[PDB]
């Protein structure tokens, strides 16, 4: 089984969380989203409009491309802070984070694997 095409089922798992717990958000393309050019977006909304909407399809489209997993990937750390620890349920979100970061701490060598030697 593809090792690109798991994480990309990790990422529909993550989204049916959000189906259940319905934060599900969706934006009309708007660039000043983008165009800050900040990794989480901190300062242009709020750090957890990047999980969704952002770092979801981007993922599907890196998977596709075969592109390496970035080997210290982890959003857990970050979201723990993010998240404010008054709702125990994050736990349910931070365990799908830590469970996608572990996926990213999984794959650390594609092999290189050209057309002739």
């Amino acid at each position: 089984m593809t090792t690109h095409d798991r994480v990309r089922l990790q990422l529909q798992a993550l989204e049916a969380l959000l189906r259940e717990h319905q934060h599900w958000r969706n934006d009309e393309p708007q660039p000043h989203q983008f165009n800050s050019t900040q990794p989480f977006f901190m300062d242009t909304m709020e750090p957890l409009e990047w999980l969704q909407w952002v770092l979801i399809p981007r993922m599907h489209d890196l998977l596709d491309n075969k592109q390496p997993l970035p080997g210290a990937f982890a959003v857990a750390p970050y979201y723990e802070m993010a998240l404010a620890t008054d709702h125990p349920q994050r736990a349910l979100i931070l365990a799908e984070l830590e469970k996608l970061d572990a996926l990213f701490a999984d794959d650390a060598s594609l092999e290189h694997h050209h057309h002739h030697h």
